[PDB]
DNA sequence: TAGCCACGCCTAGACTCCTC
DNA sequence: GCTGAGGAGTCT
DNA sequence: AGGCGTG
């Protein structure tokens, strides 16, 4: 008896949002009453919008729809839509390159023909070029072009843009929370739900929590509305870059650039400066400098350094957005005088006050600091004892590195074909370690979300809880996720360095047994074959490593959360384990990947670097 | 005879959009 | 240069 | 578009 599941997703959606009076503040009535008249709709009426609503905006022949489990005939449901004012018909088509576009090319070669003054062969964008040009000249023959077009067409609908418009606005909303917010959605066609979400939501069940929320996010429907335009900005930024159009992304990039100048000042900012870190990142601010970081990386791809510069120091002098992102900025500032700029004065007082800066962290500190030594021991540049400067000797211990081999055919080896960590894990099998699993940084995400799973849903947090569907709070990756948490955290960080391998056995099983399925981005329930194996894996691992594993990920999950080796092997029996990195022919350590190796050793355990030398 | 032309049919491969 | 896989309809 | 037959 149930909906089919894009319309229990949608509705999920539309629910989820509702039930917030702060967040339907940012709607004015006319907008609120198409919410009613969706739901006014009929079951088939509102099938077919979500369809719609789900594929690209624009034109589509009738002839063209069809969709048997809503309506063997559609058209009383088209009626239906197009009365309640959320589709539109043939009737309001009315510009001319939409009704070229939605005609084939055969179609577009009968109109060149009757129509003598064209040129009927050509590819459709060219009969296109063409007949627009004609039409934008002699504009009353355009007008019949158009008209007969449509006749030739023949009936189409189109999702109306305004009540779309307002869809969009709510899926926004529902996505800082949840969708778009693990890490920012693409979001083609306008604003539709991702394809994961649009299958999965109506079924999803999510952890509980209490929701609390007492801040403001957004000033007023205006401040929203600017919000929903600098992401649409950032996600074209973006595509453009994806697609490599540079020059397209740069014009873009500048154009965001102006914007955000001529909102300076605007009395909404004050209240966004004012929000906590977790919360500022849902605001225009954040998202235009977001923006400029990636209009740093357009300008260093067309080789414009001296630019690139600029916009890094702009971004590094204001601490207000991305405060994370600094370690990044500051790592590339460095990159660019130093090798690009050939500047050694200032590179070395960029690398200092990068060091200084208590935002800059594992990865890219590392890098900054690797670069300071790589530069003070060296003679071109030895004209100084500016870098002596008081530089903890922060070295990175070294890790037992090891080679196999196996005949080559993402690289496919054969041994059957598979990857370089399969590879692998059939040596550790022959080399005593009946069991493994290449998982990454899942492996100990979704071991750290089993442990302390009470805590990471606990209440008492003011804000980090806004709606029904999040799969984490919202402070998870940020500083005070800890700092909001430091008593409960650090007793059960105490409790697990402590506990015995049947005390882990049991703490497994009770989040298993209580949460197993439920949505919470830390864990995955398919990571582990069965509960067995993670209860085995965690006997293996004990108390003092899964403790220090733990207070990484929930100390600066946002800088920790990569690096984790591909591998964790373990022999049955002997209860000895291995964390592995693989390696490939062709790629060496990151930064991220050393500084957890030596933690992980320094936690007690047994760490390698996987080679494989190809045939 | 080889070698050049003219003409139209048919389809592989790419592409877009859609689906779950 | 990737972060989904596969199918259908179209264009040329 | 471009391979292919046909005449
Ligand atoms: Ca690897």
């Amino acid at each position: 008896t149930g909906h089919p599941y894009y319309l229990r997703s949608f509705l999920v959606v539309l629910k989820t949002v509702l039930e917030n009076e702060d967040d339907m503040l940012l709607f004015d009535e006319q907008e609120k009453g198409i919410v009613t008249k969706f739901y006014q709709l009929s079951a088939t009426g509102q099938k077919l919008y979500v369809r719609l609503f789900q594929r690209k905006l624009s034109w589509i022949k009738m002839t063209k729809l069809e969709y048997e489990e809503i309506a063997l005939d559609l058209t009383p449901v088209i009626e239906e839509l197009t009365n309640a004012g959320f589709l539109q018909t043939e009737s309001e088509l009315q510009e001319l390159s939409e009704v070229l576009e939605l005609l084939s090319a055969p179609e577009l070669k009968s109109l060149a023909k009757t129509f003598h003054l064209v040129n009927p062969n050509g590819q459709k964008q060219q009969l296109v070029d063409a007949f627009l040009k004609l039409a934008k000249q002699r504009s009353v023959i355009g007008a019949v072009i158009l008209k007969r077009a449509k006749a030739l067409a023949g009936q189409s609908v189109r999702i109306c843009k305004g009540p779309r418009a307002v869809f969009s606005r709510i899926l926004l909303l529902f996505s800082l929370t949840d969708s778009m917010e693990d890490e920012d959605a693409a979001c083609g066609g306008q604003g539709q739900l991702s394809t994961v979400l649009l299958v999965n939501l109506g079924r999803m069940e999510f952890p509980s929590y209490t929701i609390n929320r007492k801040t403001h996010i957004f000033q007023d429907r205006d401040d929203l509305i600017r919000y929903a335009a600098a992401t649409h900005m950032l996600s074209d930024i973006s595509s453009a870059m994806a697609n490599g159009n540079w020059e397209e992304a740069k014009e873009l990039a500048q154009c965001a650039k102006r914007d955000w100048n001529r909102l300076k000042n605007h009395p909404s900012l004050r209240c966004h400066e004012d929000l906590p870190l977790f919360l500022r990142c849902f605001t225009v601010g954040w998202i235009y400098t977001r923006i400029l970081s990636r209009f740093v990386e357009i300008l260093q791809r067309l080789h414009m350094y001296e630019e690139a510069v600029r916009e890094l120091e702009s971004l590094l002098s204001q601490r207000i957005y991305c405060p994370d992102s600094r370690g990044r900025w500051w790592d590339r500032l460095a990159l660019n005088l130093h090798q690009h700029l050939k500047r050694l004065e200032p590179t070395i007082k960029c690398i200092t006050e990068g060091l200084a800066d208590p935002e800059v962290r594992t990865g890219h500190r590392l890098s900054l600091y690797q670069r300071a030594v790589r530069l003070r021991e060296s003679p071109s540049c030895k004209k100084f004892k500016h870098l002596f400067q008081q530089l903890p000797e922060m070295a990175v211990q070294d890790v037992k590195h090891v080679t196999i081999t196996g005949r080559l055919c993402k690289s496919v080896f054969v041994m059957v074909l598979c990857s370089v960590e399969e590879l692998a894990l059939a040596h550790y099998r022959r080399s005593g370690f009946d069991q493994g699993i290449h998982g990454e940084g899942s492996t100990f995400s979704t071991l750290y979300g089993l442990l302390l799973w009470d805590i990471i849903f606990m209440d008492g947090i003011p804000d980090v809880f806004r709606n029904a569907c999040q799969a984490f709070p919202l402070d998870l990756c940020t500083d005070s996720f800890f700092t909001s948490r430091r008593p409960a955290l650090e007793a059960r960080l105490q409790l697990i360095h402590d506990a015995p391998e049947e005390s882990l056995r049991a703490w497994v099983a009770a989040t298993w047994h209580e949460q197993e399925g439920r949505v919470a981005s830390l864990v995955s329930w398919d990571r582990f074959t069965s509960l067995q194996q993670a209860q085995d894996l965690v006997s293996c691992l004990g108390g003092p490593v899964l403790s220090g594993v733990c207070r990484h990920l929930a100390a600066d999950f946002r800088h920790c959360r990569g690096g984790l080796p591909d591998l964790v092997v373990w022999n049955s029996q002997s209860r000895h384990f291995k964390l592995v990195e693989v390696k490939g022919p062709n790629d060496r350590l990151s930064h991220k990947q050393m500084i957890w190796l030596a933690e992980l050793q320094k936690l007690g355990a047994e760490v390698e670097v996987c080679h494989v030398v190809a045939v």
